[PDB]
């Protein structure tokens, strides 16, 4: 296909390895590039942890209001929001918003702890039918992105199907799904990634991720006007441990996808 040829050309120009999955909810058609290869998720995994806590809140109806203590020992490498509340508390809702909209790593670790460890996040993926996702570590070591290492990876196809189920499907209850959508639409870290390759008119909710080996990721739900929504996953990683991030590759992949509508 023409889109597959342009994505291959983009990958060749970039020097790395690119993975893309698009789901068009209009006809349930899919476009895949390296769709079944594993990529390190980095912070895109935060969506699964937040969704797992939302699922718990279907039965524990005030869970999201539960205060959680932030102590100095809890702070890791990147904690833009949690730092503002050290020696105080944040609710699970506030921690979920911080993990999703600012990529706060302390917030992610608190969500992992609430779920009983990485195995609790992976279990939620299995419960909604994702047999590919695996979360093995906490922050910040889940971002090592070592070539060939299966820890903390998924495939573009699997993450696109899961993100569709969580945001447009019924894997979560109605209030929970609406909350997740609201959080994703309010992300602050995504301006230079998928969003930058799409019409300024389209509404996007996304979660970025970055890590070692120049790993640069973004997963998005896209609402074009007068048209069914799309789900787009773009993963990118590079051969040198110290490579720079390449958000422009993700923007270019989105632009190529959008050309073909």
């Amino acid at each position: 296909s023409a889109v597959q040829q342009k994505l291959a050309a983009l990958e060749k120009s970039s020097g790395g390895r690119l993975g893309v999955a698009l789901i068009d909810t209009a006809d349930n058609t899919q476009v895949l590039y390296r769709g079944d290869e594993r990529f390190p998720m980095c912070s895109t995994s935060k969506v699964m942890a937040a969704a797992a806590v939302l699922k718990q809140s279907e039965t524990q109806k005030q869970l999201l209001n539960q205060p959680v203590e932030i102590k100095p020992a809890d702070l890791v490498n990147y904690n833009p929001i949690a730092e503002k509340h050290v020696n105080g508390t944040m609710t699970l809702a506030e921690l979920s918003a911080a993990a999703l909209q600012y990529s706060d790593n302390t917030a992610m670790n608190k969500l992992i702890a609430q779920l009983g460890g990485p195995g609790g996040v992976t279990a939620f993926a299995r419960a909604i039918g994702d047999e590919t996702f695996r979360l093995d570590r906490t922050e910040p070591t889940l971002n090592t992105a070592i070539p060939g290492d299966p820890r903390d990876t998924t495939t573009p196809r699997a993450m696109a199907q899961t993100l569709r189920q969580l945001t447009l499907g019924h894997a979560l209850g109605e209030t929970q799904r609406a909350q997740l959508v609201t959080w994703l639409k309010g992300n602050t870290t995504g301006a230079a990634s998928i969003r930058a390759g799409l019409p300024t008119s389209w509404t996007v909710g996304d979660k970025t991720g970055s890590g070692d080996y120049g790993t640069t990721n973004d997963i998005a739900v896209i609402w074009p006007q007068g048209r069914a929504p799309l789900v787009l996953v773009t993963y990118f990683t590079q051969p040198q441990q110290n490579a720079e991030s390449r958000r422009d590759v993700l923007a270019s992949a989105a632009r190529i996808i959008a050309e073909g509508l």
